């Protein structure tokens, strides 16, 4: 995420919504705004956690 481009002080806390296991859409949601275009790495992001850690997710 960081290391993509979203904010890190967001990015942790967007990192424990993804651990409620739903889909990017449900992130989107919390936005509330034209973040279109992140869930093209988000859901890569997801894989990473179990392939990792959340906390891997973070810095990217």
């Amino acid at each position: 995420l960081v290391a993509y481009g979203i904010a890190q002080g967001t990015a942790e806390k967007v990192v424990s919504l993804i651990n409620a296991g739903l889909t990017v859409g449900s992130i989107i949601s919390i936005l509330g705004g034209v973040t279109v275009g992140l869930s093209g790495v988000f859901t890569a992001v997801k894989a990473a956690i179990a392939k990792q850690g959340i906390k891997k997710a973070i810095q990217l």
